[PDB]
């Protein structure tokens, strides 16, 4: 088996989701995992999704970016849904070399090893609204460099300071 | 034919060249177009090549982000080397959707309609030396993709105001 790759644009480009939908829609359909790198999340609806998926009995993995994670922090404090209590989620930082902040500038979603969605659009509503961007729908055998990568980083992650 | 991958990584993991110097070979190898779209390009180094590449006659065409433009007319300024008068390389900027400036948040190199370089590094000494990112070397059918996605951008960007 090879790897097999669908472009989407946002804003849309003859294909029929958004990239936000598809997103949702990713999460939504998740059985067994949800690993996302991210540099800002801040985006509640994606996040409400999440955590829906995590009820369910979804494993989630979050790694963010650590420069910006107090914005998601604070959105998750404005939607009174803490994931130091929800079970089925563990979030940690990780950050680059500061001289000025170095920063985690990746961003990928790889769900139940299967499929992949990798680009430029961030998590916030300013990649709805405002941006361009565009990200790849990837299946296949790449997959698996993803999960290596994910791995990778997740070692290189810290406990978020806040965090008891 | 199909599409071939090879993921790069700063700092590197399994691989020779970082991806600051294979971005200069992509450019320093170019015998015919350099079509590139960047949101913020300050790296003299690389505009060095480009520049060069240019010399030898090959066509470029850049497409920079609108509201950081003004970092790449300074870093041109500081060089002594104005693409206005370089006749083979176009700069167009492209704008995303205002309320905060809406951006183009897509980054990706399209070397001779054969290779592209696709992923989360920007041409910053930031992203020599601080951060950490990720980026797909892709020839093949998709490549073709690209081609129509920069021709899709090209398509909507504008001569920028500096210019004359
Ligand atoms: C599917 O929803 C959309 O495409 C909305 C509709 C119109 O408001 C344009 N738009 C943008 O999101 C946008 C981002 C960057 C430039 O435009
Ligand atoms: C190939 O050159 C390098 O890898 C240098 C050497 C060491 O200084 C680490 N580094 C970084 O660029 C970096 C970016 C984010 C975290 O580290």
């Amino acid at each position: 088996g090879g790897t097999h790759i669908d472009l989407l644009f946002h804003p849309p480009r003859a294909h029929l989701l958004t990239i936000k939908e598809t997103i949702r829609k990713m999460i939504k359909e998740a059985r067994k995992v949800i690993a996302l790198v991210m540099d800002i999340f801040t985006d509640v609806d994606i996040f409400k999704e999440i955590v829906e998926a995590s009820t369910r009995g979804v494993s989630v993995y979050i790694l963010l970016d650590e420069s910006n994670f107090n914005h998601f922090l604070n959105m998750t404090e404005k939607q009174g849904c803490s994931v130091q209590r929800l079970r089925n989620i563990r979030v940690r930082t990780v950050k680059g070399q500061d001289y000025f902040h170095g920063k985690m500038e990746q961003k990928f979603l790889l769900v139940d090893c299967q499929k992949v969605m990798y680009g430029s659009y961030s998590y916030m509503w300013s990649f709805e609204k405002a941006h361009l961007s565009m990200v790849q729908i990837i299946t296949g055998q790449l997959v698996e460099s993803f999960d290596e990568e994910f791995r990778t980083l997740y070692a290189r992650s810290c406990v978020p300071s806040s965090f008891a």
